């Protein structure tokens, strides 16, 4: 069901954030990303991480592949269409994911 998709998206984001913490923010105040902005943002991090050696990085790259698909499925669900480098990439990714999570309490704009 859709309830499971929304809950699984939030749970997967928390899982990636925890993985990033293992390699090593005001409530109500956050930037707004659209579904297409969220998708473009994760694709940039995906391109960056895939050309990088590490087993922990490979796993995060697979979680991002699931996350982008969930976003496309959420976009379809509301009748709309979307179509050391490592250290700084993971650190930036974590901040971006915490921003996405904070606005997932509502169905985002397309
Ligand atoms: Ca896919």
């Amino acid at each position: 069901p859709i309830q499971k998709v929304q809950d699984d998206t939030k749970t997967l984001i928390k899982t990636i954030v925890t993985r990033i913490n293992d390699i090593s923010f005001i409530p109500g105040l956050h930037p707004i990303l659209s579904l297409s902005k969220m998708d473009q943002t994760l694709a940039v991090y995906q391109q960056v991480l895939t050309s990088l050696p590490s087993q922990n990085v490979l796993q995060i790259a697979n979680d991002l592949e699931n996350l982008r698909d969930l976003l496309h499925l959420l976009a379809f669900s509301k009748s709309c269409s979307l179509p050391s480098t490592e250290v700084v990439a993971l650190s930036r990714l974590q901040g971006s994911l915490q921003d996405i999570l904070q606005q997932l309490d509502v169905s985002p704009e397309c």
